[PDB]
């Protein structure tokens, strides 16, 4: 560290999906969270992260963090930005 980086959720989807908010991969992940898809079954286990757009996705990804824990996410984060 310098100063202190900005929090950005759009390159943590860079950082959890590393290409598409979509996940076009076929990895079971949504949201470009990698994020389990029976962990998103507390939220309906339906493609509401892969309908919502980035912002509204990461909207609906800051509570799915006090779902299961911040812990679920690797280094990667925006929820710390780091």
């Amino acid at each position: 560290g310098a100063m202190g980086p900005s929090p950005n959720w759009d390159a943590v989807a860079q950082c959890e999906s590393g290409g598409n908010w979509a996940a076009n991969t076929g990895n079971g992940k949504y949201g470009g969270l990698q994020f389990k898809p029976a962990t998103w079954a507390a939220f309906g286990g339906v493609g509401n992260p892969a309908a919502a757009s980035r912002e509204q996705q990461i909207a609906v990804a800051n509570r799915v963090l006090a779902e299961q824990g911040l812990d679920a996410w690797p280094t990667c984060g925006a929820a710390s930005g780091l």
